[PDB]
């Protein structure tokens, strides 16, 4: 059965809209924190798929244990499409978590969500623009006036029948040195996101990952000269990495 997973900020309309795609009347309220478990259920005009409402969630090395859900529920391998919810009143802030969604490996599409009020403040937003710069499908949807959603479902559900953000290219050397030494040691999938999470010294994917100590003491020489040749510390390299990619979309 196809599984598409709701990810987004906290307080984005990830309920909202599952509410809507299910006909289901799950908790919806204007605060973040309201979902805090994962709730299935099958899309009402296409009754294979099943879509996932998950809390909340700012990054894939989450700040709490409500988001690490989402985060749980997206490394067990079981999405086969990513429903990325994006508030469209924090555009930049948003794409944080996308850029590591992408880098999952699960297709990524993106509800540019609460659209209606943008239209209030009179401010636009291209979605080809943004889509041909993210790399995904991109489709503007008001849980409120109930628009885009049966579109960004159906274009979901044809992302599972994949271009990464390319960052800095002494940093996507590292990746690669880091993926052949981890092998099959994890998923094929989303073998980039634990590439990526291993430079940045992620604590969650070291405990997670199984690696030898001969794997180890590698990774930890090619994030020493990669950090060297940057003049910068490795957690530091990527996060301005993803800022910098985010910002080139928005030009
Ligand atoms: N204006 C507007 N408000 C929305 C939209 N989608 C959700 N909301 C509101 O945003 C708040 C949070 O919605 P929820 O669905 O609970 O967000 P989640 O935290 O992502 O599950 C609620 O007050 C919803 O009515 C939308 O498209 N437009
Ligand atoms: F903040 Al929520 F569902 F309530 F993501
Ligand atoms: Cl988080
Ligand atoms: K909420
Ligand atoms: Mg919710």
């Amino acid at each position: 059965m196809t599984e598409i997973a709701l990810i987004g900020n906290p307080n984005s309309g990830k309920t909202s809209l599952f509410n809507l795609i299910t006909g289901h009347n799950q908790r919806v309220g204007n605060w973040p924190g309201v979902t805090v478990e994962r709730k299935s259920g099958l899309v009402k005009k296409n009754k294979d798929l099943e879509i996932q409402d998950l809390p909340g969630i700012y990054s894939m090395s989450p700040y709490s244990p409500e988001a690490k859900v989402a985060r749980d529920y997206l490394l067990s391998q079981r999405a086969d499409s990513i429903l990325n919810v994006v508030d469209a009143t924090n555009l930049e802030r948003n794409l944080y978590l996308t850029t590591q969604l992408i880098e999952t490996g699960i297709p990524v599409t993106i509800a540019l969500n609460m659209i209606d009020v943008l239209d209030g403040q009179g401010k636009k937003i291209n979605v080809d623009k943004l889509s041909y710069h993210l790399g995904v499908p991109v489709v503007a949807t008001s849980a409120l006036k109930q628009t885009g959603v049966d579109q960004v479902v159906k274009k979901a559900a044809h992302t599972t029948t994949l271009a990464f953000p390319i960052y800095d290219d002494r940093l996507e050397a590292a990746i690669s040195q880091i993926l052949e030494v981890l092998g099959n040691s994890v998923p094929q999938r989303s073998a980039r996101f634990y590439a990526i999470k291993l430079f940045e010294q992620d604590s969650l994917v070291e405990a997670e990952l199984d690696l030898s100590q001969f794997q180890r003491k590698e990774i930890e020489d090619i994030i020493r000269i990669t950090e060297e040749i940057f003049t910068e510390d490795a957690e530091s390299i990527v996060i301005n990495e993803r800022y910098a990619f985010i910002e080139r979309v928005c030009q």
